[PDB]
């Protein structure tokens, strides 16, 4: 540590005083977690905002077929394959 | 691909234009797994709706023993054995 | 089990019938996974609440470096390090 950095922080630690071994493991567990889920929520409403509104979503619902295949297909075809489905959907690489 | 299926949706590769490589990576994220998370959160409203509208809930609550066990003391007698699990909910398989 | 105790339930499963197999598979999964999905939900909440509460978030958001580092950065760090983590929470290890 930056011990200029810690001796901000140090101080900040009087205010977890009093709270439960339980209380604690859940702040630890949720300090571990919390950005990886944050970023991934932001990336995943950017990504149905676009789906939505470039109007993908009028010809793929998520689990049945109607002008073009499900999501569910797509994603099946794709399984493995994701550097494929971005050439593809830059217009790099046709159809499978 | 069907050539003919192609045709119609060739031409809706210009609705991404102008989106950036994290842009496409989130919607390429989103298009490998939107369908399973769609589809399992159907199942898990239409099972929530029947677990509370049977009546079960009022025994059963989710980490505490009351008329009957938790849905946790549940789980762990039937982990590995979800064909049992539906054996019993159908008469056909007693209790543990 | 105990027969007294069946007693109570196995009447219960009557509640079940005109379900199609599909509805029973998707109950069957929901009383598999429900209490620890609850009981996850409920620490975080309890989690969230304190590092808001206790001014936390102040320093720290969660994928941006600001007057302390990102959650992000504080993660990678102690990944695979939770017991160090709780115990510098609690003041008793030094910051790394
Ligand atoms: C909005 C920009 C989108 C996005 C991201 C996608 N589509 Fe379509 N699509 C349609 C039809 C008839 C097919 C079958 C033909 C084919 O497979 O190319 C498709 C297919 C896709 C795929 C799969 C590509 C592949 O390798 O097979 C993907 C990833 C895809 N689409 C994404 C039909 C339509 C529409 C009907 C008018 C509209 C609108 C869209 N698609 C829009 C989008
Ligand atoms: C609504 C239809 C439901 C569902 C899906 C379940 N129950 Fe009950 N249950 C109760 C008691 C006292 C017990 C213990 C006795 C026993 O274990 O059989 C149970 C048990 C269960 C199990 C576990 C079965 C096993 O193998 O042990 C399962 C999967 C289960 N229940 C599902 C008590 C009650 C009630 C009190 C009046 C009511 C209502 C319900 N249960 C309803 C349901
Ligand atoms: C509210 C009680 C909290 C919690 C749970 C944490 N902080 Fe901070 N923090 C700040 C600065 C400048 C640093 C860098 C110095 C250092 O690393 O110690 C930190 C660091 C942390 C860590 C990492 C500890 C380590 O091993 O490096 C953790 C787990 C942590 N913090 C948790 C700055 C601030 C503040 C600015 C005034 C406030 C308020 C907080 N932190 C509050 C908390």
């Amino acid at each position: 540590v930056d011990p200029a950095k810690e001796a901000i922080m140090k101080p900040q630690l009087t205010m977890l005083k009093g709270l439960s071994d339980a209380e604690l493991k859940a702040l630890a567990d949720f300090i571990l977690r919390i950005a990886k889920q944050a970023q991934e929520k932001q990336q995943q409403d950017v990504a149905k905002a676009i789906f939505q509104q470039k109007g993908c979503g009028s010809c793929h619902q998520a689990n049945v077929d109607t002008v073009g295949p499900s999501l569910a297909k797509i994603a099946q075809a794709y399984a493995g394959k994701e550097d494929q489905l971005i050439k593809f959907l830059k217009g790099e690489a046709p159809a499978i």
